[PDB]
């Protein structure tokens, strides 16, 4: 019988860990680059890299806030090199995707009301935001099995290089803020930390590492190809929107609250102030194409099949209630279907306030959705629209927000709508996999215990470090050495504005490399 | 010294995985049965079964919604067989209990506002719900240790059989919905997926598997017995309510919000509209036994020791405020204690709205609880009640909801009240365990890291796959081969309606089986 | 090739577990001590200790509630001994810190609205709280590796001793409650449970255990020293506030809601009733130093550079709106800076209610923070304050609350502000580590997956039970046998009241011990 | 086999010299009567 009530305690290698901190050299649209040099013959191994960033004080007038997870979204590229060349590198988006399921890292990276609330400044000497510091955990393959997986520095020099995104990407602002001055006087201040191990009489053996590789397809094309595939462990596919042909302005943004319900409530709250107006006589200051009608005594206004129920309490006797019946409208033919935001409301109740001269709304019933909240403003007024699209007031038009978040997926802010209806993967010339529904995404989320998975084919099911990984292997004789992907996009109604948002296909492939430790660190591609 | 900075990488067996999808055959109260046939000599092993289901479009008038986790609650039975007979089977409730701690699986199975909100239809051509698809992860013993635990198909035919519950169980509806037509036209559409492994020169060895077995006791009896117990790893006990002697109608249901506070708020909100009435003269349309009194100037109404504080703002000068002092009442003797829902309120404030002709309530102080929210409507008006129980208006009575959820535990919707005060377990003739408090439930939750544990005795503490499991073993000579359970139910007040809800005892025992792989797959009970 | 599709099932040692429960002996400011005796020659091992506590019924008048996690916060000290002396002991605070990341244990220990809401009693026979029971999971080193790590009772007697805190520490109450009677009649009722293992022909081997050791520094001194350090695995540092020179009264407490936003909202809600007053003529009943001014027609009141915007609807025609412009004020010089809570508000809106004769506030904009919510009341009126600090009404002063929570860290209730700006650790005479930012706290939280880490140096990275732990080792020849810590506290503004809160430094060191099993259990310090 | 456009119909019409072909997969290209026809053959072991 095997003893399950006692073990023989082994004596491990003698070692001692130490926390080490390093400052870097900054060089320069003058993109910023930081280089860190690690040189000590007693540092045998290292892992758990952490980058710190100091954000400065912001003063002035206007409305201003930071995007969520600013620390992660400010990183463009990370590279680790030695004298024999690059050992490992990754783009920022792949790091974000790999760390998306680590709530503690996300919270440390910068997620709070003080940072993400949309603050207001009244005078040129008002302080909008106080200074603070964020920390970005750079997860690497060397962390998966603590000491067993650490990187051994066989008496070589290691260089870490971090490239930063321009500061315009991480800021949410309105047109009143003095962005040119802010951008001229903003500077990045970084610092790198890691855990080192001092080892006595180490015995080194070769090991194995995986390197991700990204390919971006052409605009609106439904194909992409990865060449020189000799040993891959997985393949991932997703899409990105391209907003380069707009001015990047949006009607609303919820800030710290990030639920779907919060997005919808913020949008509806921004529209309600202009949708129902209490005025003495016909309201002035609107474009000529506005159709503002008076609410009857029974409270029901008909807008061609749609009925809106409006009841306001405490209305002064010298005033009346009016309804804006075409706040935003879009159509491609003069007598075809019309997308009209006014017809998405069914009941509106509230009470007028004499002290503040505005209406305080109570219960609202509506059918607004995330696509409506995600339509960009500039598409409402494009040349293909035969109507005047934006019938809002100037005060409302002055509150639009610039949003330049670089890691948006799908065609909406939450990646909720699935726009891929069929996927087909070919390895060489033969079909390797085809599916209609998102069963591969379901399987990815189940196996990785994540809420934000993507369509992924996984080929390796063996434990990571103690076994050689299982791969799909090339056959250059028959020509099986490339993976081509083809999708069919869903069909949308030609009268919905979201139909004209352009998109790009993204394919990610994980290649296998061999690590040898004679003459320092070097890698060789497995063939 | 043992090296903790390097390992020897072993070469694993050569294999290649593949995702496989299969369609099934449907046969037929004409209970639906699906059969799936797996036949390929190169599929050596499989695991991670996933079932997909397509839910259709629902049109018409009335109020309609789906129960939470509809995908799990639609499954009655799953069986896996070969030519030598059954290999593994389980009922739906045991699967649900085993998967209750997997948040990602639960969310995939169907949990969202679009599915679980109580929608309203106005015309016979209104679309209440759009079509969608859910996925049910069928967790099996073959998943616990990836490749090591997979099921080996030694050149045999494998059949999977799924039995479905009738559609009436998964729908929450009011009496206005045309359920007979919906039930006549509804059809199940299923599809099975799994991960297969193509292995080269496999070397097979025998292994071990555990099979659950459920016993259901007689109505209201506090005993149950499991026969033929020769090697069991655990024992579980819980209770179920039986609502078969009612019409299954309830006053309220919160829908997507599933907190205790949400249940209580929905119930209170449904009662408040009928509890306090603002009217010009005595309200009409109520049964003769109603006692509706006028609120005095100081705002305090006395109902025999209980005092209710009522203050309403903006009351028109031609109207008064009335209070319904016996909305729901129950008692067994003419002059004994009375359970009166009106006496559970202490303060009610709000403001009357002239535009909508209703009262908008603000702050409420009350002592309603989950048992009150869980009492079925038909028990308020049973024959043993000497009063007229339901003094609500017809409009309120028309809003009751049918609820037929099949996996309810305890006597309330959240299984919060503990109605078992003492438990005694006998193995053979001798007492094996006895307890007063729920220390076994505490231990179960601690050891399995679950929030919804049950009273469970665990006999196996060894690692699952690499060791033979530890069991309790029979001694047929002394006659130790059966487990009998006896409980004592808590004592409730004879004047509470919940006292008359019937219940059933459920016992679950996990038996051990041996798996051999010569002549395909076969099992033999360990004796 | 190694087989990854099959294993050889080993046969384990024959054993059988059993749940055992014991009652204890109580002895006696007459601090309570419980002793439990374990004596059975067939109990070979044990782990998973659980303590249960019965809380009694509380009746009377006033406001009363329990602190969160009362079960954990009621424990002062736990000790485990045999005939050879103490085997393991720990203070309550170290246990709480070790278990802080176990949500299920925390929830079982007593965390609910019924326990933690601030209830109100109206008559001397009112029932404020019903009786209930809590359970405290006493996590020990013997649990980390189930059967492998269990404690072997080599035919010796084991004694467990639990010391309890006085009941005044676990209760939150106002001055109206009859605490002297409650404290005279309260009694502790405990019971211990554990899992025992009956083993046949056990084969015992020696093992390894770690014992924590706490040192508390002197008041306001920034140094502390641990002597006799021969083999330590880690070192931790944090600070505690000392409230012994006050009366322990606070303005508000949120109860069950424990977010920062909840603290701030409760504080603001308590202040708003006294900050803005609607009255017929100048309000009476305030001290002579109050400066109450009338709000002009434009609604803007200036308080030296600060502007407050006040708009109240539905004000009766015989009444006016007044603003209290110096509710709480503190300063050290007659014409220097003043901390004035009235200047932290920028906009206040609401509606007066005629029925209840009070103002119902709607939207509030403010800059109150957690330090303001955490300032104790007695510091507002200290002798060093040259103004009259507390200008509230007597009714408001009668609602203050006593709070005596014993496990508060930092200087605020959430330990959010970091008051340590530099840390330096010396081992012997030489500097072992120094840092400016909290990178060690970041690393602690990352490595232990916790949200509430402390500044910790970790020296052991090897797996716990199967390897001998790595330690830092003394060199008595050079005199390296002591660890001295020195901090520099942050600098605060001399006109903020929080500057005068006293603090204490706490250092925790984990020493290594050897366990041998000949002649029962005994330990010997590794040298 | 999988296809998007009607290339199989084009091939059917080309090979049979017809104006009204359908989507057809042809497996036999040998002369009809003097040779045994070429077929696609089952593999009941793998279940094809």
């Amino acid at each position: 019988r095997s003893n399950v009530f006692a073990v023989d305690s082994q004596i491990p290698t003698l070692y001692m860990p130490q926390y080490i901190s390093l400052s870097g050299v900054m060089t320069n649209d003058n993109q910023a680059i930081a280089s860190f040099e690690i040189r000590d013959q007693y540092i045998t191994a290292l892992n758990h890299l952490v980058l710190s960033l100091e954000l400065p004080e912001v003063k002035g007038m206007g409305r201003f806030g930071y995007v969520p997870y600013v620390g992660y979204k400010c990183i463009n590229h990370v590279s680790i090199s030695s004298c024999n060349g690059v050992i490992w590198e990754i783009e920022g988006e792949e790091l974000y995707n790999n760390c998306i399921n680590n709530t503690i890292a996300l919270k440390h990276s910068g997620y709070s009301s003080e940072l993400n609330d949309i603050s207001i400044g009244l005078t040129p000497n008002d302080t909008i935001k106080e200074p603070s510091t964020v920390y970005v955990y750079i997860k690497t393959p060397f962390d998966v099995e603590d000491t067993f997986s650490s990187l051994k520095l066989s008496d070589s020099k290691i260089t870490v290089t971090v490239t930063f995104n321009p500061v315009s990407d991480i800021v949410i602002r309105d047109s009143s803020f003095d962005f040119e001055t802010f951008n001229k006087e903003f500077v990045y201040v970084p610092e790198l930390s890691f855990i080192g191990y001092m080892v006595k009489n180490v015995q080194i053996k070769p090991s194995f590492i995986e390197k991700p590789r990204r390919v971006i397809g052409q605009i609106n094309q439904p194909t992409a190809t990865v060449t020189e595939v000799h040993a891959a462990t997985s393949l991932s596919v997703y899409t990105k929107p391209y907003y380069g042909n707009t001015d990047n302005k949006f009607i609303s943004y919820p800030g710290y609250s990030q639920d779907e319900k919060d997005y919808i409530d913020a949008y509806v709250s921004r529209l309600l102030d202009d949708l129902v107006i209490v005025s003495d006589g016909p309201p002035t200051g609107y474009p000529e194409s506005a159709e503002i009608v008076e609410v009857p005594e029974d409270g029901i206004v008909s807008i061609q099949d749609a009925d809106v129920y409006v009841k306001i309490d405490n209305v002064p006797d010298n005033m009346s209630v009016y309804l804006h019946t075409n706040l935003l409208m879009f159509g491609t033919r003069k007598n075809s279907f019309i997308y009209n935001i006014s017809k998405k409301f069914s009941a509106i109740t509230g009470t007028y306030s004499d002290a503040t001269k505005r209406t305080i709304f109570a219960h609202i019933s509506h059918s607004i959705n995330i696509i409506d909240t995600s339509i960009p403003v500039s598409l409402w007024t494009s040349q293909r629209n035969v109507y005047n699209g934006d019938n809002r007031s100037a005060e409302s038009k002055a509150k639009d927000l610039f949003i330049n978040d670089p890691f948006i997926k799908g065609i909406d802010f939450k990646n909720k709508t699935d726009i891929i209806s069929r996927l087909e993967v070919r390895f060489g010339n033969d079909v390797l996999y085809s599916e209609n529904g998102p069963i591969s995404r379901i399987y990815n989320e189940l196996l990785t215990k994540s809420n934000n998975g993507t369509r992924t084919l996984t080929f390796n099911f063996t434990p990571k470090i103690f076994f050689r990984p299982t791969t799909i292997t090339a056959n250059v004789s028959r020509g099986k050495d490339k993976l081509s992907v083809r999708v069919v996009y869903s069909t949308m109604d030609v009268n919905h504005p979201i139909y004209y948002v352009q998109k790009q296909l993204v394919v990610v492939c994980n290649d296998l490399y061999k690590v040898s430790y004679d003459q320092g660190v070097s890698i060789t591609k497995i063939m």
